[PDB]
This record gives C-alpha cells, structure tokens and sequence, in this order.
C-alpha cells in the first residue's frame, strides 16, 4: 500500500527521508515554514557580487561513508576542495590545526617531527591522569602557553564559559599534529558541490510523488491525515516550549563587501577573546573554483540562543540534558511519529551524519511496514 | 599498411607515441638503454622500508588539459594529492611559493591582501633576475628565499640571469599554498613504472631494455621516434647542450624525518638545495620507516643524467645548429625533455605525444610526409 506520509522540513533530514519513500511509491508531502527549502544547509547568490553564500554557516562536506559520499554524487558535482583555516593572534597569523608550522612559528624553533613532540611534552603535563575540563586536557596536551593563544579566549567567546567548565571531549577532538598537514578535516571523501547545496537538495527533491509546500508551519491537527509524521523542526517546540527552551549558542552574521580580496582565504579565526568576533568568513574562498572581484564576508558573533534566535549549536549540559529529558518521555508515548535530525534530537549533526541517519531512518520504516511492526519514535540513541 | 616503428626511449614519449601507433595496427619496436621503463618519471619500492621512491626525484602529476586526465586515469588510479613546499631559512619554516603567510611570517604583520599589496610596493626599488626581484619584492625578501637557492641551483649569481623565470613566480597576495594552480592534480596509487608499464602493454609493442639506439639500425624502419638527447644523436660535433644535474644522497629514518614531502634550504650556506621525504608522496600509505634524499644542483658533466636545461643565450645558439641540421632529416621525429632541449611537465609531455602520433597517423592516410618536429622550437 502506498502510505500518506507527512515530513515536516526540507533540510537534509527531510529531504532524504522524503526520496527513500518517494521512490518506493508513497504519497510524501514535505512542509517547511521557510519560503526556501535547504535547512541550515542553504546557500544562494548575493545580488551585486554574484557570490555563493552559506548562509547558515560555512557548510564543507567531509565523510568517511562512501556509501553516503556516492549518494551525494548522484545529486550533485562535487568539487574538491581542502579546508585550510588561519588564525590571527598575538599580532601574528597562523596555521590551523595545531600543526608542524603552527609550532615552529610559535616558539620560534626549526624542530623535526621528533623535535617537536619532545618539546610540546616537556610543555604539556603529564602529571594530569584523566582531563575531565577543556583546560585540564589543554594543559595536559598541548602546554600553558599554546592553551591561552589559541584555545582560552576562543572558546570563552564560542562557549560563553570558562574552558575550565566546559568537557574536555571539545578538545579531545581536535588534531595535535607533528607534520606538516594542515587540512582541518581528517576524513577521506571532503568537498563543496559545485552548484551549492540548494541545488543539490532540490535535486533529492526532485521526484513524482513528492511535493513541497514552503512559508508552512506545522499543524499538530495535521498528522490525522498521514500515516506517519517525521519531524526534524524543534522537540522542544512540538510540546509548545512547555517545560521551557533546549538551551543553545546562536551567532551573528555580520555581512560586509569588499571590493577585491578581503583577506586571501575562506576562514580566519580570532583567537584573542579581545577581539568580539570569533572569526571572519570570506565566501567566495568556499567556491575556489570560481572568480569575483566583489567579496560577501561575514564577521560572526556567538551569543546565547534567545526566544528568537535561531539555534546552532545545542549545549547539552546536565541542565539542558535534563530538560532533554522531559521531552522524551512525551515523545515516548507518540504514535506514527519520528523526531530526526539537529533540531528533532537536540544534536548537533554533520552534513553526513545527517545523511546517514535519514537512510537509516527511511529504510527502519520501510522495514516496519514490511514486518507489520511499529515505527519508533526515534531511530537513533538520544538518552 | 602497417609500418615499423622504431622509438628511441620508454619514458612518457616514447610509451604514448608508441600505444598510440600500436591500436592503429602498426609495428612498434620501443627501446630504452636504462634498465628499467619509464624514462625520469620512474618510481620503485624501496626494499627496507616499502616506500615508494622518486628515483629521479619528485613528480607530482598537474594539469589543465583534461584529454591528458583522462588518458592517465585510464592507465592508473589517480589520488589526490596537492604538492604544498615548506622552505626552511633564517631560522624559521616558511611556505612556498611566495604567498601572504610568507610575508605576514617574515614581516611579522598581519597584512590583509591589498595591505600586503601595498608593503611590498614599498619594499620594491623603482630606483635581468637580480634587478626584476629588487624592483619587484625588495632586497629583504630577495635575499632570504631567491639568491641563495638560485645561486646553488644554477650555479650563477642571480645578476647574471633573465626577468623571467622569477616573472614565471608572482607572489600571491592570498594564503593559497599549493605549488600548482591547475585544475586535475594527484598521483598514481601504484606509481609512475605501473602507469607507464600499462601504456607499454599491447600486443604491438615490443621492449628492450638496456639497449642503445645505434644509427646502422635506422633503414630497418619506416619511422622513427627519438626522445633522446638531440645533440649526442649528431656526436655532439658542436659542442654538448648545456643542463644541471642532481646528486641524492639517500638515507633512512625510523619515523618521521622532516613532515612534509619536500622541504626546501634558500641559504647559501647549506649545501644540499633540497631534502624530500618520499613517503609523503603516498600520503594514502603508512610507513615506519623513511626513505629521504638531501638533493644537491651541479654543472652537468658527461657521465651525469641531465636534469635542467641551462637555456641562455649560448646554449640557444648551440641548439639552433643542432636544428638546422635535424631539419634535413628524413623518416625521423625528435620528440621530449631531451630532443628538443626544453623542460616539459609529464601532462605537456602526454599532450605532445599524442598529438605526435596523430600527424603521424594523418600523414599515412594523407600520404603526406612526417614533419621532423610537431611543435616549435627554433
Ligand atoms: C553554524 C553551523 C555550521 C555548520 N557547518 C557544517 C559543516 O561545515 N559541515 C557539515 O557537514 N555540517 C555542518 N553543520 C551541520 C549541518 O547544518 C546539518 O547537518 C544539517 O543542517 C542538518 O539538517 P536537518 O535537515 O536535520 O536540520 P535543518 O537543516 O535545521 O532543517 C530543518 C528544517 O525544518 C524546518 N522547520 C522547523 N520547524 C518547522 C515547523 N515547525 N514547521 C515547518 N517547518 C519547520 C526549518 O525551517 C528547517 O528548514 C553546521 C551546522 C551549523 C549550525
Ligand atoms: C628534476 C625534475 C623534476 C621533475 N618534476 C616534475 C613534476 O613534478 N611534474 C611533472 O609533470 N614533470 C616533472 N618533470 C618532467 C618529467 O620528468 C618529464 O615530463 C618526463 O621525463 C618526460 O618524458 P620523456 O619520455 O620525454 O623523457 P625521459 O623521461 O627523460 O625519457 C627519455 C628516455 O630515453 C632514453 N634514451 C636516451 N637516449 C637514448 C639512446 N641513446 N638510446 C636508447 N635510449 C635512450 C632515456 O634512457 C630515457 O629512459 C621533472 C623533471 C625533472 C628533471
Ligand atoms: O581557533 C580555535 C578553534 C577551535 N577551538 C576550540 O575547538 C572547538 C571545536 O571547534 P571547531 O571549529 O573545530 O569545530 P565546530 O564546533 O565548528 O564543529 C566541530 O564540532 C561539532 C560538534 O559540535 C562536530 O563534531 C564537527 O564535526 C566538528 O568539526 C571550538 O568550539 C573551540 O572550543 C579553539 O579554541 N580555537
Ligand atoms: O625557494 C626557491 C624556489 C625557487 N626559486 C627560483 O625560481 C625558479 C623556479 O623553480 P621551481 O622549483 O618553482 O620550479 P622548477 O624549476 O623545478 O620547475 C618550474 O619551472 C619549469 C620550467 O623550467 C616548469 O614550467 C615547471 O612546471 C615549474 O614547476 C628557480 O630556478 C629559482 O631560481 C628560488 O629562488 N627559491
């Protein structure tokens, strides 16, 4: 039977989800309260300089999933492209990750990969058994003086907390690298689709039996006439805000132009909690491959999310877990409806991850159907 | 009809004249005086560590020309790759070339592009290689990265030496740090020998190996290629072409040596002009141990591989007889690097000789005569 299925948002969640079902031939009407499709990860042109702008952020896919990296190039040309991000600090500009250079140029050495390691080990202290803070493994990895260029004021600005209060899993992620490598990203398959990611997610859109009715807000009086509802807008918001709002940082895009190049690359990071911008975006470097001689730049500012703030980055303390909480246990007892994505798991998700998990979330309800079982509320572990 | 041809070298000339000859039925006899295929793109395993080494040193395939991508990545699998040389000098480590990290490091600054712009306008005079870098950078940058390495690498102070080259070196006013600005860039996953040894494989091809063009055999063909060097095929009767060659000194570390594939020296007082650490060239690969060469830049001698042909204005004179007489020849083309004395990337390379097989092709169909040379040089 071809079932009626309603999927609130036309961000990556929606839109993948929505092009498994279509193609296996049910009814799907995709919502967004947008007048544009493409969620966080739409991009479109400025008027005067003809630049691609993310909009939402700086958006550079990156996966070590080839099933999920093969998917996108049916939808998309994906060209390539290496995030290379500078920091200026201390009157100086560096090389980020933490590398070889960033290093030699710091202290003002010749070091070897070897050298180098023996000389951030005599900084670091290995005194520290287990860094439970971002400064604890901070001082434990990388030493005093690197901690308070490069990490302290910036994650004050980011974070809006003392790194000495925030996890030491932040850090835990980043590359302390004793070569000379400086590509942000670790993973195998990165690029930016050549026509940006509107195109691409219009392109996953683009199928029969799908339609898409954008400036539409969700009715909770709706989802009588479906059979199943997927919801990637807000938890919080489908109960109303009833226990209070998921705590988040939001940021300001500051949009400027500037006629040239305004500062020879896509992302210079302000380390110095004295300057107010965590740092400047210049977009036409995210689309190397094209020329302008005008330049849409952002500088962007990190605040707490307010009422009307859109949210970014979730905070997930204990806090904020236990509202998550509260949340839950209403949508545990939901029928024929599925929470996803960033805003749906209070999450935040990669472009890939995002990807992957729509893939899974489409074949467990195709799954169910065949099994004559039900669909769960939510498809990933959230607890 | 099909014709016997004879091709002097199996490097990447030789290699693609040849295949392209041999899928249109003709007879194809490749011969090459090395022991080994592939002319100076050849690579191989080093036994100790398993790093796959640049013989003859580094080659990082780039181009513009898409026929050329394609055509390889018919014959190997290319990875990406994006060719990024640090520069030690100074004391301190730079990138290369010339960009707005390298002057914001130098300088201490933090220039914005047109800031930069504008400090280099400055530092330049307004008051030939040593003149157009004065004019140009200014003494301070001149100094540290261009007259030192420029003197170890040709041999001659910079004040003896053409604008261009230099000119052919703009400083980037942007933080881009890749050597190469072309559009398809990376390296074969099994190296330059396997991607040259399946150009090489059809069943109209034979290879000899250690084998010596002699002039006696030339009547056995009814065409011949030569990627040998033009002057050694008239006796050097007027004198040898003038190229710099490279020694590597090879050593082995247990990790990592240096962190990057190729880290330039611009002071004068070190001696060796370069040290690359292969296994950098494989970033897809993980390796223990390291296989590195210091490179140093000599006078090319007669028993010396000729590596950069010097170019100036002796050795154009010199070439311009070897022409006049390469001009009179019959049943014969000179092709590469070495047949017409100018450096040529692999991607021009491949470029060159298919279109080299192609005017051979329509000179049988048309019956027209092979040209001597399919592209300008005199
Ligand atoms: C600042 C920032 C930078 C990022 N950079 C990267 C990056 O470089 N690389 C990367 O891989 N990922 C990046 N991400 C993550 C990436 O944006 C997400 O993976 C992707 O947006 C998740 O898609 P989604 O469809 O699940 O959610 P969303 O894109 O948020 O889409 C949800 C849609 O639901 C709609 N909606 C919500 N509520 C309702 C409602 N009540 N009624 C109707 N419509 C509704 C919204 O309008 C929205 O369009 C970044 C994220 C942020 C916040
Ligand atoms: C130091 C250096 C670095 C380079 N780096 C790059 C790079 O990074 N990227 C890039 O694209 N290109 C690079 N190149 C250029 C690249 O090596 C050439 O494009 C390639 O070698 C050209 O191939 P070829 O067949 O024409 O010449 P060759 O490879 O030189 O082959 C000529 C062959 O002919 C044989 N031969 C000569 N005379 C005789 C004879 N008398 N009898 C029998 N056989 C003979 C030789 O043994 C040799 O095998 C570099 C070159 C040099 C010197
Ligand atoms: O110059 C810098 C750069 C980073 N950081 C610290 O490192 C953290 C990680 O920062 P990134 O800019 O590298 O990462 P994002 O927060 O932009 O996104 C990252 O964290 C996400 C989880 O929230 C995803 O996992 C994503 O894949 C990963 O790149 C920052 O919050 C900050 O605390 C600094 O202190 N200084
Ligand atoms: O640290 C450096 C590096 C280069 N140079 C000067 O710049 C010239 C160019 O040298 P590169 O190392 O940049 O390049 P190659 O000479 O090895 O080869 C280059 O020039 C060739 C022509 O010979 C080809 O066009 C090729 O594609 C291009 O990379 C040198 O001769 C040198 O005099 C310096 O002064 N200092």
């Amino acid at each position: 039977k071809s079932k009626k299925i309603l999927i609130v948002g036309a961000g990556f969640s929606g839109a993948v989800i929505g092009r498994q079902l279509a193609e296996k031939g049910h009814q799907v009407h995709i919502i967004d309260q947008r007048d544009h499709i493409g969620g966080n990860s739409y991009d479109a042109r400025d008027s005067e300089t003809n630049v691609m702008v993310h909009v939402y952020g700086p958006h550079i896919f990156h996966t070590d999933n080839e099933t999920v990296w093969n998917y996108i190039n049916k939808h998309a040309e994906m060209m390539p492209y290496v995030n290379r991000v500078k920091a200026t600090v201390n009157g100086q500009v560096f090389s980020l990750p933490i590398n070889l250079h960033t290093i030699n140029q710091f202290f003002s050495k010749t070091c070897s990969p070897d050298e180098a390691r023996a000389l951030i080990a005599e900084k670091g202290d290995s005194t520290i058994a287990d860094p439970q803070t971002f400064e604890e493994q901070a001082l434990r990895f990388i030493g005093k003086e690197l901690y308070e260029a490069f990490f302290k004021g910036y994650t004050i600005k980011q974070w809006g907390m003392q790194p000495s209060e925030l996890p030491a899993s932040i850090l835990k992620r980043l590359p302390v690298r004793f070569n000379y490598d400086d590509n942000y990203f670790n993973h195998k398959f990165q690029g930016m689709p050549k026509c940006g990611y509107t195109q691409m997610i219009k392109s996953i859109l683009n199928h029969e039996n799908i339609k898409v009715d954008l400036q539409r807000e969700f009715i909770v009086d709706e989802r009588t006439h479906y059979d199943h509802v997927f919801y990637s807008g807000p938890l919080d918001a489908f109960y109303g805000y009833q226990y209070g709002r998921l705590g988040y940082r939001t940021l300001d895009f500051k949009k400027f132009i500037y006629q040239g190049d305004y500062q020879g690359c896509a992302v210079m990071n302000y380390c110095s909690v004295d300057v107010p911008y965590t740092r400047i975006t210049e977009h036409k470097y995210f689309s190397p491959w094209e020329q302008h001689d005008g330049s849409v730049c952002y500088k962007e500012y990190s605040r707490a999310c307010e009422e009307n703030d859109i949210p970014y980055y979730p905070i997930r303390q204990m806090g904020e877990m236990a509202l998550l909480e509260k949340y839950l246990s209403l949508a545990e007892n939901e029928t024929n409806i599925t929470f996803v994505g960033r805003l749906g798991t209070y999450r935040y998700l990669d472009m890939d991850v995002t990807i992957a998990e729509a893939l899974k979330t489409a074949e467990v309800y195709l799954n169910s159907l065949t099994d004559n079982q039900p669909m769960p509320v939510f498809t990933v572990s959230v607890g």
